[PDB]
């Protein structure tokens, strides 16, 4: 529904001497009061969304300019910590107020789902979230700064920078990984990062009850942050616990909760969410995409998520279509992904040692992967944003010892019986089932392959050089997915 962020993206430089992107919206250039040394921009955003409150400005310190994307749920808190009464007008001017504080220690503060560059002086910095949910990009040189949420904007000619991975295939442009912030010296065009957040890497114990009581507590408040006053969200479910523990409290913070479920011509999870509209009285709505087009799909979200792991495309697909594919107005929708990632729920793990193994890289390994970038459905003017991941939300169920997660015969324990009195039971116990397992994406991609001469025991391979084929195309290339078929890109690689 309405009231979606000042901005979704940016292309910003700042120089001592037109941007094409994935994510739908209106372009705005910001003005530059010292011109030449001044912070330019060009900010993307929804055609009703008024770009002021992304954008804010000072002499504090300095001229400064900063430019945010995206938004900050623990407002309340931030706002407590600094000098009360000028409260600022929108989040780019409250981080501008914290910076003036805490310096570029103000990013450990933020809990949101943001990626901001500012400008004070000839220093440039550039933050993310502690997750890096919104991607953000740059190319840095002794004097040019360019800064972007979309490598696709960056991509046409940087130094190398160190604590930053380098784009696929693209030079000179990295990446700010998640939860940092890079301190830059224009005029030597030196970078330092400072990372403002980690997993944590210690478990803690709790009985059950007080476990099950804080798992709600933040998910509740994690939501209750993300749901917009007024307006009903709209929230993306299957019918499997987590979305359906967002939607559960979702409902209770708006008082009402439009649903949509997504399926193909070869499976769906229609019952299984069925089940749970009806728990709620949910305004539900079914669609379902042919997996002919599905695939068809296949560059859009390589091209909007700017990944090239094969296996969170396959993830990202299923999801992408529905956004694309969702009629109606833009809409503020909340979602239960990421949810498996601290709890392992991925690998169907009953052994308590091999659980926390796995959950444990997951958390050491998601930066580059994009998974939950916006652009996903910005791509198609959706604002998307995910409470499980919420900074808040993450450190408790990381921090659970394994014998919570896995306990009572159950995955995920402690979060189903967090939703027990709230769901149905069926719902609650309801075996976990990837996105792409409940629709067929996963065996589908692996039929267009196989039935164009890919075999066996190179089926994973392929679909990644398919994938890395699509990138270099429309990330690297400038070319717009409709432009690239992918039944063409997969038979010059049904080979070797
Ligand atoms: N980096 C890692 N190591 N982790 C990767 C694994 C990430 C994992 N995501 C994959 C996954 O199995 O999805 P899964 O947990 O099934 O699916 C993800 C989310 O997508 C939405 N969703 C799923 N199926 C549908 C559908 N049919 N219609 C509409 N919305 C739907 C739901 O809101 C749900 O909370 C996840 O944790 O969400
Ligand atoms: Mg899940
Ligand atoms: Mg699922």
């Amino acid at each position: 529904a309405p009231v979606l962020p000042a901005a979704f993206g940016f292309l910003a430089s700042a120089r001592t001497g037109g941007p094409v992107f994935a994510t739908r919206g209106s372009h705005t250039d910001i003005d530059t009061p010292q011109g030449e040394r001044s912070l330019a921009a060009t900010l993307v955003h929804a055609p009703s969304v008024a770009p002021d409150r992304a954008v804010a400005r000072s002499l504090t310190g300095a001229p400064t300019t900063a430019v945010l994307a995206g938004e900050i749920y623990n407002r309340d808190e931030l706002l407590s910590v600094l000098p009360a009464g000028p409260a600022p007008e929108g989040d780019a001017e409250l981080v501008l107020r914290l910076l003036e504080r805490y310096d570029l220690h103000a990013f450990r503060l933020v809990n949101g789902r943001f990626a901001t560059v500012v400008r004070t002086g000839d220093r440039v910095l550039l933050a993310t979230d502690h997750a890096g949910s919104v991607p953000l990009y740059t190319c840095v040189a002794p004097g040019e700064v360019r800064a972007s949420t979309e490598a696709k904007a960056l991509a046409a000619h940087g130094f190398p920078l160190a604590d930053a991975r380098r784009v696929a295939g693209l030079t000179g442009v990295y990446q700010v990984p998640a939860g940092a912030v890079m301190d830059i010296d224009l005029g030597s065009g030196t970078a330092v990062t400072h990372r403002t957040w980690t997993p944590g890497l210690s478990r803690r114990i709790l009985p059950e009850g007080e476990a099950v009581a804080a798992v709600r507590a933040a998910l509740e408040k994690a939501v209750a942050q993300r749901v917009t006053p007024g307006d009903t969200p709209l929230v993306v479910l299957s019918g499997g616990i987590d979305s359906s523990g967002v939607a559960a409290c979702a409902h209770r913070a708006a008082g009402e909760l439009d649903t949509v479920s997504m399926g193909t011509d070869t499976s769906n999870e229609f019952r299984e969410a069925r089940a749970v509209v009806d728990h709620l009285r949910t305004r539900h709505r079914e669609i379902t995409i042919p997996t002919t087009e599905l695939l068809a799909q296949l560059p859009y979200a390589v091209w909007a998520s700017e990944s090239v792991d094969p296996d969170i495309i396959e993830y990202l697909l299923p999801l992408t279509a529905l956004y694309r594919a969702l009629d109606g107005p833009e809409r503020r929708i909340l979602t239960g992904y990421g949810a498996d990632i601290p709890l392992g729920g991925m690998h169907r793990e009953d052994r308590l040692p091999a659980l926390d193994t796995v959950l444990a890289h997951d958390m050491a390994t998601f930066d580059g992967l994009n998974e939950m970038s916006p652009v996903l459905s910005t791509l198609a003017g959706h604002w998307t944003t995910h409470p499980y991941w919420d900074r808040e939300v993450l450190d408790l169920l990381v921090s659970l010892e394994a014998g919570l997660k896995r306990r009572h015969g159950r995955d995920k324990w402690v979060l189903r019986a967090a939703m027990a009195d709230a769901l149905p039971a069926e719902t609650v116990n309801r075996p976990k089932l990837g996105v792409h397992e409940g629709s067929g994406t996963t065996s589908s991609f692996s039929r267009l392959l196989l039935d164009h001469g890919v075999a066996e025991d190179r089926v994973h391979e392929a679909k990644r050089q398919v994938v890395r084929e699509l990138f270099d195309l429309t990330v690297g290339g400038g070319r717009h997915p409709s432009e690239v078929d992918t039944d063409d890109v997969v038979r010059s690689v049904a080979d070797r």
